[PDB]
C-alpha cells in the first residue's frame, strides 16, 4: 500500500501508478486482465485486435471455417463494446486503453470503435501512425499514444500532427527488443548493444525536450520494481509491460497459465510473421505443425492485416497469424501460435494480479 511511484498523468487522465499493461492479442488482454489491472491504478489496455473470436465469435456477422468473416466481423465492434463494458464492471471509470496497430486498412475505423466503445486511451505501433487525430476528434479528451522504436519517429510524428492538426501526441512508447509480440527492428539489430532499450530510452526523452517533455513510457524486457527504477533514472515517465501479465491469473487466454511455467529460454525464438516485423513466439503449437509438414492450411478468411495482401505473406512465410492467435484464445495447444517477451521462461507460478502489482509498486 505504501509506495514512492508517483501518479502519472496522460493527456487529462490520471493513473495512481506509472505503470502500463501493455496490450496483447489475440484475446490475451481483454476484459478480465485490463479491468483488475485498472482496478489495481496501473493503466489496463483492451486488445482491439481479433476481438471476433471473443466468446467464440458471440459478435459476429458471418463465419467461415470457423474463423471471423473478414475485417468487420475480425474487428467486432459489438465484442469491442462487451470487452470495454466487463472490464469496467470491475475497475469502474478508472482509465482504460484501447491497443490498435497501424497496419491496417480498417484503421479509423476500429480506432473510432474503441473511443464510442468508452476507451480513454489509444496505443497505437506496428507502423507510423501520422493520423490518430485524424480518426479521434469527434472524442476530444482521449489520449493519443504512438510506440516507436526510435527517436527520429518520434520527431517525425510530432512534426506531421502538429502541422497538420495543431496537436501532438499524449505520450510516446519506446519499445525495445525484448518485448512480446512483434519487433520494431530486423531480426540482426535485435542483437546489438545501440538497440538496448536502457540506449534507446536517454535519446527518445532527449528528442522529447525539443517538444514539451511529451512523458516517454519504456517497454520490453522490464521484469521488476529493479528495472522500473532504471528506465525512470533514464528520462521514462512510466513503464509498459506485458509478459509479468501475462502470467497472471487474470489473463483471458488461459492457455498462458499452463504454458508459461514450463518455459525453457530454448524454446523462445524470433521468427517471421505476415504482419513484416519479427515476432517473438514460443517453439510450440502452428510452429511445431509446420515444422513436421503438418501446417494448417491457410485461406485468408478474416483479412487481418494489409502487408499480408490477403495471404501472400501468410504462405510464404507458412502461417496466418489471426487463425493462429485465434486457435490460442479457444484452447488449441496442438494448432494454436503463442508469443512471449524474451522474458517469458523467468516465469514459475502464475499470481495475482494484485499481488503483481504489489511486487511492483511497493516501497
Ligand atoms: C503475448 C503478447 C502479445 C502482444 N501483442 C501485442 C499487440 O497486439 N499489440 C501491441 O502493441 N503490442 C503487443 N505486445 C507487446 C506488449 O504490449 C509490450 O509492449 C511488450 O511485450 C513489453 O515487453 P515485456 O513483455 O518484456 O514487458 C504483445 C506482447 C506479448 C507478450
Ligand atoms: C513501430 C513498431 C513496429 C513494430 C513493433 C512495435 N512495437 S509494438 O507496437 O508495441 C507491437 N508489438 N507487438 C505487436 N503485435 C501486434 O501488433 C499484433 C499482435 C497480435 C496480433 C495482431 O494482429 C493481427 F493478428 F496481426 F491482425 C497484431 S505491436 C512498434
Ligand atoms: S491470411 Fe494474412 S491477412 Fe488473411 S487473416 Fe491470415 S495473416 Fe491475416
Amino acid at each position: 500500500m505504501v509506495s514512492t511511484l508517483k501518479p502519472l498523468k496522460i493527456g487529462k487522465h490520471t493513473i495512481k501508478f506509472p505503470i502500463f499493461q501493455g496490450g496483447m492479442g489475440v484475446g490475451i488482454s481483454w476484459d478480465e486482465l485490463a479491468g483488475n489491472v485498472a482496478k489495481e491504478g496501473a493503466l489496463g489496455v483492451i486488445s482491439a485486435v481479433g476481438t471476433g473470436y471473443y466468446k467464440n465469435m458471440r459478435f459476429v456477422e458471418r463465419i467461415v471455417a470457423k474463423k471471423p468473416f473478414e475485417a468487420l466481423n475480425f474487428y467486432s465492434k459489438k465484442a469491442l463494446n462487451e470487452i470495454f463494458a466487463n472490464a469496467r464492471k470491475i475497475c469502474g471509470n478508472n482509465p482504460l486503453g484501447a491497443n490498435i496497430l497501424y497496419a491496417i486498412n480498417d484503421y479509423g475505423r476500429v480506432l473510432r470503435d474503441s473511443c464510442e466503445a468508452g476507451a480513454n486511451i489509444i496505443i497505437t505501433g506496428a507502423g507510423l501512425p501520422t493520423n490518430m487525430p485524424e480518426f479521434a476528434k469527434d472524442f476530444s479528451d482521449v489520449a493519443l499514444i504512438p510506440i516507436i522504436s526510435s527517436a527520429k519517429a518520434l520527431k517525425i510524428l510530432c512534426k506531421r500532427w502538429s502541422d497538420r492538426y495543431k496537436r501532438i501526441p499524449d505520450a510516446f512508447i519506446v519499445e525495445g527488443p525484448l518485448s512480446g509480440g512483434h519487433q520494431g527492428f530486423k531480426y540482426e539489430d535485435c542483437f546489438k548493444e545501440e538497440f538496448r532499450l536502457e540506449n534507446l530510452v536517454p535519446k527518445v526523452v532527449e528528442a522529447s525536450k525539443e517538444w514539451g517533455n511529451i512523458p516517454i513510457i519504456a517497454a520490453g524486457g522490464i521484469w521488476d520494481r529493479k528495472d522500473i527504477d532504471t528506465m525512470l533514472s533514464l528520462g521514462a515517465s512510466g513503464v509498459q509491460m506485458a509478459t509479468r501479465f501475462l502470467g497472471t491469473k487474470e489473463c483471458d487466454a488461459k492457455v498462458y497459465a499452463d504454458l508459461l511455467p514450463t518455459l525453457k529460454k530454448e524454446d523462445i525464438l524470433l521468427i517471421k510473421s505476415p504482419v513484416g516485423y519479427p515476432a517473438r513466439a514460443i517453439n510450440t503449437g502452428v510452429i511445431k505443425r509446420i515444422e513436421e509438414g503438418n501446417a494448417p492450411k491457410i485461406a485468408c478468411v478474416s483479412n487481418c492485416v494489409a502487408p499480408c495482401n490477403r495471404g501472400e505473406e501468410a504462405k510464404k512465410v507458412g502461417y496466418c497469424i489471426a487463425d493462429g492467435l485465434g486457435r490460442s484464445y479457444l484452447g488449441n495447444r496442438e494448432e494454436g501460435l503463442y508469443f512471449t517477451g524474451a522474458n517469458g521462461y523467468r516465469v514459475d507460478k502464475i499470481i495475482s494480479v494484485h499481488e503483481l502489482i504489489k511486487e511492483l509498486t511497493e516501497g
